[PDB]
């Protein structure tokens, strides 16, 4: 999935982690929107 | 858990949903430790 593949990858790159898949969840939630995520944790 | 209603009831009112559960599973991988999660998301 190219999509996980580049959101989780470019969020890792910001300095967020994936401890117990929580970003995973996030990101999937928001369809791996980077942008949607980032708003929800109020970046 | 008591500790993840309280964490997770004052994280809402900072404005953080809990959709898809990502919230609860950060709080549960940090302890319920508030300061441990908004280190994590960068807050």
């Amino acid at each position: 999935d190219p999509r996980l593949i580049e959101s989780l990858s470019q969020m890792l790159s910001m300095g967020f982690s994936d401890e117990g898949g929580w970003l995973t969840r996030l990101l999937q939630t928001k369809n791996y929107d980077i942008g949607a995520a980032l708003d929800t944790i109020q970046y």
